[PDB]
DNA sequence: CCTGACTCG
DNA sequence: ATGCGAGTCAGG
């Protein structure tokens, strides 16, 4: 625990070496136009520490940095990329992330910050970011001294565990999912979040004007229908009013009380009319405060840009997450919300929004796993099994299922091959137990192969410990052999789920590598703003659209190659809501 | 701060 | 006990 660096005051020749490990520090959780606190530098030379004024200012420092033959091994590479392009400076050359090494090895550890990876090795000699920098109202950044000695440690780790993380990955044959998958795709990635989407606050702002008026008339009618005033977004005081006031039945309660959820208000419509306002009003309530007010909060005044930022080291199954806004939740299913995406516009006159879609993904890849007869010919026949259950469902002709419908059914198919029980599709079809018994018996008669494959899967999870998805992403589940009826019943539903959702996540991360060198291959203006886990979201002039209704298709769909085809439905227009 | 509500894939 | 994976919000 005594180690020495160098804490310069100058750029120096030894400082720019080809290969080294590189701390550029950015404190704050939301690194969009955050400051940098401070660099480091590990290298064969030495250790050094750089105050950002020093080191962002030096033109050799600038050119190492942008210098793609200088390779430099990180932590969340990302995070400091973007930082660096809001300094407008460029950086390239980042051929090793610790971050992502540890997230493939294990999603489950929360590896959050260098110490964390640091003790997947045995390795302590660098602190917990949170011990340094404090937490709350008391974060803040330390004096130079023990800042510089944080960056350097951790810098020296990043420098002392590379080649015990690739060694690992290599093992576990996952070497080739880092380094030609994660790493090229946080360098997209990082694109996206700095390039933003363009907002039309004068029309959010009018959305939002007009929403508060409706949520008044309907607040009033709640009141007038419980006979009194209460907080209708207090679950609370909402009980009371329904269940001890009126007189409702107690359909569930959870730990706090009685449930008022979704599900259960709308099993209750039938007593009083209040129920379907109330839901109204809260539909109408999270768009105010969330797509309306809360999006506002963090529109870039300046440019009416917003930038989000993609969590790539988060989820259990390989899939991104997206924070502060979140853009992989806007309102679509019903009109009401889909009309905030018409405040989602090209940061260019003349530009549109194109969309791109996976149809039916998660039971192509399924199909494909487990290579059901039955499914995978119900692809190479082009059918649809989410209105064909639409249709078996609502007894329909298939012109007679709407999109509503389609969704509703959509959710059956997933539900029932991820481990619905009958309990819960009954409840959520409203059918006899009975019946929603039968009904997924009858859907696993009809896909055997399905059947035996989430049979075997979960067993072959239960002997080694662990799931994992096409390109090796990996995810142990230690709770599978649980005593415990509940414990183990959700890990034996993850190994159901995992694999599938997993590998569908690893192709459109692939597709998003092959479109972006197909994009600056054939010089196009075009460029990704948005992944929404089974959909990729672009904007360019509209003179290259005919060109994207081929190519960004086409691109998705030979991004793997499966035993069953990919299909990707687009379209495009003058808002995020036209493209539809 | 955690719950339970809304939103999406 | 009762498909999976996520984030943000107001109220507790
Ligand atoms: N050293 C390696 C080897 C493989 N992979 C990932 C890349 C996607 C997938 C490719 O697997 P292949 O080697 O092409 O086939 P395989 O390993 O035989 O796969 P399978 O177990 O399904 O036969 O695994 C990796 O990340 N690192
Ligand atoms: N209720 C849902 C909806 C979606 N998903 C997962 C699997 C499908 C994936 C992408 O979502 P959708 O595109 O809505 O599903 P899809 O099968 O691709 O249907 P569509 O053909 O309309 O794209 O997200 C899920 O687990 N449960
Ligand atoms: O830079 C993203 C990267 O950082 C982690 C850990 O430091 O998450 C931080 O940043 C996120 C985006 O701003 C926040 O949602 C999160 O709260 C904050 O700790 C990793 O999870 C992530 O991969
Ligand atoms: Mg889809």
């Amino acid at each position: 625990k005594k180690m020495a660096f160098t804490l310069a005051d100058r750029v120096t020749e030894e400082m720019l070496a080809d290969k080294a490990a590189l701390v550029v520090e950015v404190v704050e959780e939301n690194y969009h136009d955050a400051p940098i606190v401070g660099i480091a530098v590990v290298n064969e030379h030495g250790r050094f520490f750089l105050r950002p004024e020093t080191a962002l200012a030096d033109p050799q420092f600038v050119a190492w940095l942008g210098d793609e033959t200088k390779k430099k091994s990180m932590f969340d590479s990302k995070r400091a990329a973007v930082a660096l392009k809001w300094k407008g400076i460029e950086l390239c050359g980042v051929s090793f992330d610790l971050l992502l090494a540890a997230y493939l090895l294990d999603p489950a550890q929360g590896v959050d910050d260098v110490a964390a990876a640091a003790k997947m090795k045995q390795y302590e000699a660098v602190r917990p970011d949170e011990a340094v920098y404090g937490k709350g109202a008391k974060r803040a950044v330390p004096d130079e001294p023990v800042l510089a000695e944080h960056l350097v440690r951790k810098a020296a780790a990043i420098w002392e565990l590379e080649r015990p993380f690739l060694d690992e990955l290599r093992r576990n044959e996952q070497d080739r999912l880092l380094v030609e998958l994660e790493q090229p795709l946080s360098s997209i990635l990082a694109e996206m979040e700095f390039a933003g989407v363009k907002v039309d606050t004068k029309r959010l702002e009018q959305m939002g004007k007009e929403l508060a008026e409706q949520l008044g008339t309907v607040e009033q009618r709640i009141y007038e229908l419980a006979g009194q005033e209460f907080n209708i977004n207090s679950p609370k005081q909402l009980g009371v009013i329904l269940f001890e006031k009126l007189q409702l039945p107690v359909l569930k309660k959870t730990k706090t009380g009685y449930s008022t959820s979704a599900d259960v208000l709308e099993k209750l419509a039938p007593y009083h009319e209040i129920v379907e306002n109330i839901l109204h009003y809260r539909q109408l309530g999270k768009l105010q405060s969330t797509y309306i007010e809360g999006l506002l909060k963090v529109v870039r005044p300046a440019t009416k840009k917003v930038h989000t930022i993609f969590n790539q080291a988060l989820t259990q199954t390989g899939r991104l997450s997206s924070t502060e806004p979140n853009l992989q939740n806007i309102p679509i299913r019903l009109e009401e919300g889909r009309k905030i995406r018409q405040a989602f516009v090209p940061s260019e006159s003349d530009w549109l929004i194109f969309a791109a879609d996976y149809s039916q993904i998660e039971l192509r890849v399924l199909a494909h796993i487990a290579e059901d007869d039955n499914l995978m010919e119900a692809f190479r026949r082009d059918l649809d099994i989410h209105t064909k259950t639409a249709m078996d469902i609502f007894q329909v002709s298939e012109d007679e299922v709407t999109p509503n419908m389609r969704r509703q059914a959509k959710a059956v198919n997933y539900g029932i091959v991820y481990g619905i029980s009958d309990y819960g599709l009954a409840q959520n079809l409203n059918i006899s137990r009975k019946e929603a018994a039968e009904f997924i018996e009858r859907y696993f008669e009809s896909f055997p192969g399905v059947k035996r494959y989430m049979e075997n899967i979960v067993q072959e999870a239960k002997q080694k410990g662990y799931v994992t998805t096409l390109l090796h992403r990996r995810r142990y589940l230690p709770d599978i052999t649980s005593r415990n009826f509940n414990v183990r019943s959700f890990a034996e539903r993850m190994a159901m789920n995992t694999p599938i959702q997993g590998s569908a996540a690893d192709i459109i991360k692939k597709a998003m590598i092959d479109l972006n060198a197909r994009l600056k291959e054939e010089r196009l203006q075009a460029h990704l703003l948005l992944q929404v886990h089974d959909e990729l979201i672009l904007e360019a002039p509209k003179e290259e659209m005919e060109r994207l209704c081929r190519l960004v298709p086409e691109v998705m769909e030979q991004a793997v190659t499966l035993r069953v085809p990919l299909k990707v439905d687009y379209h495009y227009g003058s808002t995020w809501y036209d493209a539809k």
